[PDB]
């Protein structure tokens, strides 16, 4: 990104499928929307899959979410 990493961001429509993983998030809530999870290394781990009422946001690129793997290859510096 211009100024390095960047924040994914991306807030969630309703009914927007959005991804967990297990190994990797610090607490449950910590989610990736679809673009990042797949452009991520934890489509091979143990994820969980959740459909979002709407509104929260993707915590890619959120460097104190995620035990490995915080940000996916595009938002990674
Ligand atoms: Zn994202
Ligand atoms: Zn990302
Ligand atoms: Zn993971």
């Amino acid at each position: 990104g211009p100024l390095g990493s960047q924040l994914c961001g991306r807030v969630f429509k309703s009914g927007e499928t959005t991804y967990s993983c297990r190994d990797c998030a610090i607490d449950p809530t910590c989610v990736l929307c679809m673009d990042c999870f797949q452009d991520s290394v934890h489509k091979n781990h143990r994820y969980k899959m959740h459909t979002s009422t709407g509104g929260g946001f993707c915590d890619c690129g959120d460097t104190e979410a995620w035990k490995t793997g915080p940000f996916c290859v595009n938002h990674e510096p």
